[PDB]
């Protein structure tokens, strides 16, 4: 068996600063632990996902590696479904090499950048598809509002909506991102939420006849502003509330007969092949695009993870652990 | 044409905060009971009036007009009709005036079954019954064995929701605002458990005590702090049919709801509805429920105030829980 040096990002203590994490260098024997069905992988890309905050205080353990979604190459497998040389995405450790237990998706199309399987072709892409295509029941010509529209999930939701023939507006936190939403992603309109004194008035300006669908990533005052601007039988897919303050306008659910429904992407993984079958031709035809931020090396991962909760990422924040 | 005095309940003023009796007054006018020339109007004699909580919304500046009669659902007898669909002597329910006699422009529903109390067509056989039916059967997607919580559970809508859920084999708990209403929930309506929300130190602890495995379905009539207590107690894929939020109707600023994050962790569907959208189901409802009423399988409690002069008191009393069951005003006999 190969025995190799293995750099790891370790949680130093419960929580978010760089100094709450630590780089540790250990040795690993690259062998499937005896009698298990484990998979030994070399990690290529690691995703920085907002939900990781919840686990830093199902939680992570101080002294142990951070874990998250990544893209990896299989080195050894005790599981029939995976063999040496396979590329996979799934939960893995923040380290060069991980032993992953049976409790993980094989990658088949290598014609797109591999980092995409942390975003558009990974969990965030599946989240956008589940939330918009399944939860929202969208129809051509409907009006759609996306909060956190320039993030990994939101940038896809808006494009999926444009593909269906919807009118799409997005909210973002800077000029650079607002311009991106319109220039790159093809949103009909977008606005900087930080500049608006009255979010309700802002949405009225962009939606003179109201919002059919709100893809909710934010919550709070933004939700209150959406509620008063919804159309009859409007739908709200509750994906995240990254801002998280009391919500005051829920009476609008009755007068407008709104369905507001939360979901978790892992309930929808049985639809992943269907999602891929839709989105991969669209990527290859340049009809759906994706923007990510890629940091080089594990020694960059502490910086990359912290920077996520102030919107220092543009699209999905990724860490490249290794080239291949 | 018959010429008669017509007492009316007038809205005096738009209302802020809680309504009081003095926000309304009784006026007497003379009118003639005649259909205006070439119109398709119906002249009726009002028999029963519903007091419904949504009327509070209409007291703000759709809304009522100060100086004019209050309007709402009632049961009436047709006296003259410019509409071929309605004949003298017909009994109807639908929107009418808070007065002895009204002129209507025909949905007015024609009542065919009078082997049930006519006052039932303000409640169980009228708009509240239909709300309970559509809200629970359609919006909640209920299944046998599920756990169900109903707020304002002894009221016109809630007392029916709990019975409908029991009939389906659900475990059903209700909250209400007095010992008398709690006893009624358990002894008359067949709720499995019920509690007085005013005597609970912590509503989320109270609900945890009644729903140790969580709540599959919340039929929401109250909003406010109750909704926040429910959210933290919902089961996975739980559903909330948002019917009303009466705890908010008299506030000049609503209370903030803080626990919506639970919609994500628990994958909850929270959906508002208006009974107005479900009237195509009213025949099905009436055909199901009337035989159940006549067979004593579904039961009802209404509170009948007597005379138009009692109507302001009956309406205002909804907001302090003075009604026991569906609040009705008997106009005539
Ligand atoms: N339900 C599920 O299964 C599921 C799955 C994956 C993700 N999620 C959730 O979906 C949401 C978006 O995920 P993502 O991966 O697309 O995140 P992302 O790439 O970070 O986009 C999130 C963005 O939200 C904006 N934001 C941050 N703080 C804000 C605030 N206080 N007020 C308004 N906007 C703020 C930022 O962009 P600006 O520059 O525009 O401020 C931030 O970059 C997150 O809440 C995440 O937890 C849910
Ligand atoms: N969506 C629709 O189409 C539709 C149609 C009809 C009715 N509704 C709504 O459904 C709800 C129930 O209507 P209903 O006709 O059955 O009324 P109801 O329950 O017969 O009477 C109203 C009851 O509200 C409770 N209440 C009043 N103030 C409260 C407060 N601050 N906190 C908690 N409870 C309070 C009281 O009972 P306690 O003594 O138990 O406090 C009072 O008896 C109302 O919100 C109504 O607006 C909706």
């Amino acid at each position: 068996a190969e025995e190799v040096s293995n750099k790891q990002v370790i949680l130093k203590n419960y929580v978010p600063k760089e100094s709450d994490m630590e780089i540790k260098n250990v040795t690993i024997k690259l062998k499937v632990p005896e009698g298990s069905n484990d998979v030994v992988v070399k990690n290529l890309y690691l995703s920085c996902d907002p939900y990781m905050r919840s686990r830093m205080r199902e939680s992570f353990a101080p002294g142990s590696p951070i874990t998250g979604y990544g893209v990896a190459k299989v080195l050894e497998s005790g599981d029939p479904k995976f063999q040496k040389g396979d590329l996979v995405w799934g939960m893995t450790g923040w380290e060069e090499y991980s032993i992953i237990t049976p409790t993980l998706f094989k990658i088949h199309d290598k014609d797109v950048p591999l980092s995409y399987y942390t975003g558009i072709l990974g969990m965030p892409g599946m989240t956008a598809y589940a939330g918009f295509h399944e939860v929202c029941s969208p129809k051509k010509g409907e009006t759609v509002f996306v909060s956190a529209a320039s993030g990994a999930v939101g940038q896809l939701v808006g494009q999926f909506a444009k593909m269906l023939g919807c009118y799409v507006v997005g909210s973002a936190g800077s000029k650079e991102k607002v311009d991106l939403l319109k220039s790159k992603f093809g949103f009909d309109e977008a606005f900087n939420y930080k500049e608006e004194q009255d979010l309700s008035a802002a949405l009225k300006r962009y939606f003179p006849d109201g919002i059919d669908i709100y893809f909710e990533n934010v919550g709070g005052k933004m939700l209150d502003a959406v509620l008063v601007n919804m159309k009859l039988y409007g739908r709200i897919a509750v994906c995240g509330m990254i801002s998280q303050e009391g919500v005051h306008n829920l009476f609008c659910l009755i007068t407008k007969r709104i369905r507001m429904e939360g979901f978790l992407v892992f309930d929808y993984y049985h639809l992943y092949p269907k999602y891929l079958e839709m989105v991969i031709p669209q990527i290859k035809a340049g009809k759906v695009v994706y923007v990510e931020d890629v940091a080089h090396g594990l020694e960059s991962a502490p910086t990359a993870l912290v920077g996520l909760f102030s919107g220092r990422n543009i699209g999905k924040q990724v860490v490249m652990v290794s080239r291949e």
